[PDB]
C-alpha cells in the first residue's frame, strides 16, 4: 500500500505501572529493506527542535530520562511496532510519535501520534440525573494496558446495596484496553450526599489508588417542618413555617381559596400575619411542587376574638295589649353565650349562638323601663341597652285621698300615663260660690311616668264635700271619687 | 283876727239831692264894713282863667249852668257862708273856692277850698280779712249833707244774719255829716262767693241809689275728696286724689314716715306710682295746711301680688336612721297658704303663713327621691322643688334567684344603695377547676339607686352548685344565699 500508520490517539496508565502501545505501520510495498530501522520521539514531530529520544533500533543511547525505562516487542520487519514502558512517572507525560528508518532519504515521521496520559486516579462514570425511584447503575473505568500486571478492583463506602457485578477488559476508544466495574442498585431519599469510591491494586506491589465520587439522588419533596392546627387572636402575631425535604429546590407555595400570597423556592418558607381578621379565619394550605413529585399540606387557623358589639333591631315603642319582637344580633367567631335582661328580672337566655330573639306575649305597664342585652365569651364581652317604653291608657294610683284640715278642706290624686294626661277635678259643691274664698285652687307635676296633682278648696267647713278626678289622653279615660282620712 | 276861712276838703251827695257846704270865714276886724258881698267860684281859684260864678251878693247874674241852681242860707256879716245846691249833675262836680268882697281892693279869695263828688253809689266798709271762725261787722255810710231830703237806708240780701242796726248822722271828716248803717253776724264756710248790698231812698220821690260788695270769708281745709283704703296690684297705676276746700290756697302735702314726696299748693293734688312694689305698701297721709287751720286725713294701700319663688334651706343629703329638716321661705304681701310634698304623697301643710317647716323622723330609703313646695295664693302661684337623696347601707332585693338551664347555670342578684355597692360572689364549687368551661363569668349594671348583677357558671350539671352574694359601700355589708326556680 501507501505510506502511513496505525496508533490510538489516547492512552493512559498508573505510576510505576508499564505501558503497551498498539503501534502498527504501512510503507510502500514496492521497497523491501532487509533490515528495518526505528526512532520513537518524544514531545516533539520535528527532528528540527531536538526531542527526548524513547527507542532506537540497534542503539542502546537514548535519552538519560528514558534510560533503562523502555523497550521494543516484536520486530519491525513483520511491521509491528508495539512498545512497552515500565515504570512511569510524571515527567514522561507527553506526545509520543514514531519515525520509520528504512533505505536512505526514506525516513519519514508520521503524522499520527499517541498521546501519554499518567493518571493515579481512576475514572468514575454516573448519570446526568438520579431519581430516587428509579434504578442506577455507576461504573469504575480503570485504565489496564499492562498485560504483565493485571490490577484487581475493589469497591469503598459500598454498604450492602447489593453485589458489585464485574467485567473483563473492554476495547475502550481504539484498540485500548480498560477493565470496568459496575454496581447496580436502587437509592432511598438519604442517598444524597453519600459518598462512593473505587480502590485499584496490584499482587506483588505496595502500589494502591483510589478514586471518589458524590452521589446526588433527586427525591421527591415531603414535607416535614408542618405545624398543625392553631387559634390565634386577633391583632395578634400568627407566624406559619411551612418546610419541605426536596435535593431539588421545591417551589413553595402559600395558598388559600385560590389566592397568589407568598410564592417562593427555598427550603422554608415564611409566612407572617398581623392584625388578624375574621376574614383570615379558616383553612391556609401550602404546597410543594417539584419536577420530581409533589406534596400539599393544609392547617386550620381559628380566630378566637371576643363578640362585636351587638345590634337590635325589631319594634321598640308599641301599645298596651299588644306583642313586642326583639332581635339582638351579634357577630362572634368563637360560639358566643347572651343574654338580655330588665333591671332586677332576667329575660332571655341563648346557649352558644349567633342571634338571640325575645318575644312578649302582652305588654303590662312594668314593661316599660330599660333593658340591657349582654354578649357573654371565653375572651371577653360587650354589650348593648334599648329603652322599652311603651303607651300606656291612664292608671289613677290609690295613693290617692283627701285630707281635710279643719280650717281648709285638700285633696291628693295622682296617675300614670305615657303620653301626657290632660287632668281635672270634678265636685259637687252646693250653691254657687265664685270669688269666694279662693279661685285658682290646684297644681300639678309630673316626674317620668307619674302625674301627680293637688287640689285645694278653701274656707270648707269638715261637711265633707266629694271629691272625684278624673284624667284623659290620647288613649283612655278614667274617673274616680277620693275618700277621707283626716278628721 | 287876720284873713281866713274854714272849709271842709271834701264833701259828697247824690244825684238830684241838694248839698249844704259848710262855710265860715274871718277878716281883719279892723274894718267893719256894713254892706259885705261875696263869690262862690267854681273849678278855677284865679279870677284870671275865668271860672263859672256860682253865686254873686245882690246878682241875679250867674253861670247858666248854675242858673236857678244854687242858694246862699244866712247873712254873710254874720260870718256865715254856707251855700245850698239843689237837684245835682256831674257837670257840678269839681272845686269850689270861695272869695271875699268887703270895701275896694280888699277883696280875696280865700286858698283853702272844697270839692264837690256827684257819687251815685253807696260806701260800704269790710274787713281786711274774715275769719270763718270769727264775729265780723260791715258798714254802709252814705253821705248825708241834705237837711230837706233826708235819706233812708236798706239792706238787700241780708238773708236773716241777725237784725241790721242803724245810726244817725256822725261827724264824718272835717264837719261833714254822714248817716251810717252797721251789720254785725258770724260767717260759716258757704259765706264766701256771697254778695251784700245797700240801698237808699227818700219819701217823695223815685230816686233809688244802690251799691254792691262781696264776701271773702277765710275757712280751714277741711278735705272732702279723699278716697278710703285700697289694694292694688304690683306693676298697676296707682291713682291717690287729695282734695282740700279752703278759700286761702292750702297747702297740701302727700308724706308717709316723713317724707317729703310731692310738696304742693292748690285744691286738689294728685300722687301717682307706677311699678308699685312691697316698700311703697302701707299708710300713705295728706294734710291740708292753712295759716287759718288744719286737717289730716289719711290712706291705706295694701299691696296684692303674688309669692315669691320659694327658696329652701336645711339639710339636703344625710345619712338613714336619722333626722332632717328643711325649711322653706317665702315672702307674700297676702297671706299665702304653701303646701309640701312627694310624688304621690303629700307631707306638710301650712295655712296662711309666711314659711313652713318639715321634720323628718328617720329616713327609710323610699324618703329618696324629688319633693315639692308650692306657695299658693288668691292672686298667683310659683313654687320650687328639692331632690333627697340619702345614703344607704346596701339591701339585696328578693327578686334574686338562681335558674338552671340544663346545659349551663345562671344566677341574678340585685341589690339597691346610695354610694355605689362593690359587688361579689362566693360559691362552693367542688375540686378546683381553672380555664374549664369559663373564666370571666359574671357581668353587672347601675340604674339611679340599683345595682343589678347576673352571674353565669358554665359546663355545670343540674346538680345544684349554691351560690351567695356579697354587696359592700362605705357603710354597710349584706350576702345572702340565692334558691332554684328553673327544673
Ligand atoms: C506485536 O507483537 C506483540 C508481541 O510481540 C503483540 O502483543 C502481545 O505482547 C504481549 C507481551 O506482553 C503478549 O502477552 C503474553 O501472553 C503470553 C500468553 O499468550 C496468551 O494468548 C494465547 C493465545 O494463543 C493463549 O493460548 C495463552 O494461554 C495466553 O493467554 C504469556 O505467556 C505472557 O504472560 C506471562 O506473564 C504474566 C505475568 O507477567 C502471567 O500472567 C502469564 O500467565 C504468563 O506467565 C505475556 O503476557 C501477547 O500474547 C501479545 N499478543 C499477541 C496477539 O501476540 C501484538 O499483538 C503484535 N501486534 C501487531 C500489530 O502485530
Ligand atoms: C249858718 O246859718 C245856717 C242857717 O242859715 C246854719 O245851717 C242850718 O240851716 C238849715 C237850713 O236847711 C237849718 O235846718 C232847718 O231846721 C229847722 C229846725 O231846726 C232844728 O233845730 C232846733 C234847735 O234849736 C230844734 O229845736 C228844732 O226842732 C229843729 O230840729 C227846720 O224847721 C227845717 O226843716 C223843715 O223842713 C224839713 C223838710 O224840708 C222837715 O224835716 C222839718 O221838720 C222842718 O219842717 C230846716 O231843716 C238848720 O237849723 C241850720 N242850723 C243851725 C245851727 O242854725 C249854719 O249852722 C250856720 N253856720 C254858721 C257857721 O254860722
Ligand atoms: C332611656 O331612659 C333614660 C332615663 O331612664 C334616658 O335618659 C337618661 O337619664 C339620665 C338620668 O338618670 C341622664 O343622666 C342621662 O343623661 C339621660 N340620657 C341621655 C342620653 O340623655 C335615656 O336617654 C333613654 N334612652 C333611650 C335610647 O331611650
Ligand atoms: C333630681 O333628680 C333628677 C333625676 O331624678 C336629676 O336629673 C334630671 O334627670 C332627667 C331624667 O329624666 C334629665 O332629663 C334632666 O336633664 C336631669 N336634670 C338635670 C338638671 O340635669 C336632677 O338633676 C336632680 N336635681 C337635683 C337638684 O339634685
Ligand atoms: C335587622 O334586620 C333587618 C332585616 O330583616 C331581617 O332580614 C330579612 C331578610 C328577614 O329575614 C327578616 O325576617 C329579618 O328580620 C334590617 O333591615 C335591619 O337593618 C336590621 N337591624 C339591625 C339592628 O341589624
Ligand atoms: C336659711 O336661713 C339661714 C339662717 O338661719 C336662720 O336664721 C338664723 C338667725 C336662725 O334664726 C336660724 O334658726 C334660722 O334657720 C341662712 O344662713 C341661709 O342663707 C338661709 N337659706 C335660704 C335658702 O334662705
Ligand atoms: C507474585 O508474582 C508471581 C509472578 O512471578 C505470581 O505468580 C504470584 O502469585 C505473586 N504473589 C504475590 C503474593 O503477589
Ligand atoms: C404549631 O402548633 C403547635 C400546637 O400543637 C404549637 O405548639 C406550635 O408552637 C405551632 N408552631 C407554629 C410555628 O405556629
Ligand atoms: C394533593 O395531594 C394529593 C395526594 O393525596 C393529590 O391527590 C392532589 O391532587 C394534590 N392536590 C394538589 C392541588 O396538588
Ligand atoms: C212828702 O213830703 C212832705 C213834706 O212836705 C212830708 O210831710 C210827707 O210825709 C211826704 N210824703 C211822702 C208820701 O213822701
Ligand atoms: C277709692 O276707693 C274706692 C273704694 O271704696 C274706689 O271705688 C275708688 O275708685 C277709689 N278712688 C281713687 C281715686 O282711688
Ligand atoms: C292731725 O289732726 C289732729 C286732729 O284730730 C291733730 O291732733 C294732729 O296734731 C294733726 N297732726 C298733724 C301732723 O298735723
Ligand atoms: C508515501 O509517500 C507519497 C505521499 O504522497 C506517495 O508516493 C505514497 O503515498 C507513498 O506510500
Ligand atoms: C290878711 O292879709 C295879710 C296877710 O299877711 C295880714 O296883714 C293879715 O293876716 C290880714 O288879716
Amino acid at each position: 500500500g501507501h505510506w502511513g500508520a496505525w496508533m490510538p490517539s489516547t492512552i493512559s496508565a498508573f505510576e510505576g505501572t508499564c505501558v503497551s502501545i498498539p503501534c502498527r505501520f504501512d510503507f510502500p510495498d514496492e521497497l523491501r529493506p532487509a533490515v528495518v530501522h526505528g526512532v520513537w520521539y518524544f514531545n516533539s514531530p520535528y527532528p528540527k527542535n531536538y526531542p527526548p529520544v524513547v527507542f532506537k533500533s540497534r542503539t542502546q543511547v537514548v535519552h538519560e530520562s528514558f534510560q533503562g525505562r523502555s523497550r521494543l516487542l516484536g520486530d519491525l520487519g513483520l511491521r509491528n511496532c508495539t512498545l512497552l514502558l515500565s515504570t512511569l512517572s510524571p515527567e514522561l507525560g507527553g506526545k509520543y510519535y514514531f519515525r520509520g528508518d528504512l533505505g536512505g532519504y526514506n525516513q519519514y515521521t508520521f503524522s499520527e501520534h499517541s498521546v501519554l496520559d499518567i493518571v493515579n486516579t481512576p475514572n468514575i462514570v454516573v448519570p446526568p440525573e438520579v431519581v430516587a425511584g428509579t434504578e442506577v447503575e455507576v461504573s469504575c473505568m480503570v485504565p489496564d494496558n499492562c498485560p504483565e500486571l493485571r490490577p484487581e478492583l475493589s469497591w469503598l463506602g459500598h454498604e450492602g446495596l447489593g453485589e458489585p457485578t464485574v467485567l473483563g477488559r473492554l476495547r475502550e476508544d481504539e484498540g485500548t484496553w480498560v477493565q470496568v466495574s459496575l454496581l447496580h442498585f436502587v437509592p432511598t431519599r438519604e442517598a444524597n450526599g453519600h459518598r462512593l469510591g473505587c480502590q485499584a491494586a496490584f499482587p506483588n506491589t505496595t502500589l494502591q489508588f483510589e478514586g471518589y465520587a458524590s452521589l446526588d439522588v433527586k427525591y421527591p419533596p415531603v414535607i416535614v417542618e408542618m405545624n398543625s392546627s392553631v387559634e390565634a387572636i386577633e391583632g395578634s402575631h400568627v407566624s406559619l413555617l411551612c418546610g419541605a425535604d426536596s435535593n431539588p429546590p421545591p417551589l413553595l407555595t402559600w395558598m388559600r381559596d385560590g389566592m397568589v400570597l407568598r410564592e417562593a423556592v427555598a427550603k422554608s418558607l415564611y409566612l407572617d400575619l398581623e392584625e388578624v381578621t375574621p376574614g383570615e379565619d379558616g383553612v391556609y394550605a401550602c404546597l410543594a411542587e417539584n419536577a420530581y413529585g409533589q406534596d400539599n399540606r393544609t392547617v386550620e387557623l381559628s380566630v378566637m376574638y371576643a363578640p362585636w358589639k351587638p345590634t337590635v333591631n325589631g319594634t321598640v315603642v308599641a301599645v298596651e295589649g299588644e306583642t313586642v319582637s326583639i332581635l339582638c344580633s351579634t357577630q362572634s367567631n368563637p360560639d358566643p353565650i347572651l343574654t338580655i335582661f330588665k333591671e332586677k328580672q332576667i329575660l332571655a337566655t341563648v346557649i352558644y349562638e349567633s342571634q338571640l330573639q325575645l318575644e312578649l306575649p302582652a305588654v303590662t305597664p312594668e314593661d316599660d323601663g330599660e333593658y340591657w342585652c349582654v354578649a357573654e365569651n371565653q375572651y371577653g364581652q360587650r354589650a348593648t341597652a334599648f329603652n322599652l317604653s311603651v303607651e300606656f291608657a291612664p292608671i289613677i294610683l290609690l295613693e290617692s285621698h283627701c285630707a281635710a284640715a279643719r280650717d281648709t278642706v285638700q285633696c291628693l290624686c295622682v296617675v300614670k300615663s305615657n303620653p301626657e294626661p290632660s287632668v281635672a277635678f270634678e265636685l259637687p259643691s252646693r250653691n254657687v260660690t265664685v270669688n269666694e274664698t279662693e279661685r285658682e285652687f290646684v297644681y300639678s307635676e309630673r316626674s317620668g311616668l307619674l302625674l301627680t296633682s293637688i287640689l285645694t278648696i278653701r274656707g270648707q267647713a269638715q261637711a265633707p264635700p266629694r271629691v272625684i278626678c278624673t284624667s284623659r289622653n290620647l288613649y283612655g279615660t278614667q274617673s274616680l271619687e277620693l275618700p277621707f282620712q283626716g278628721a
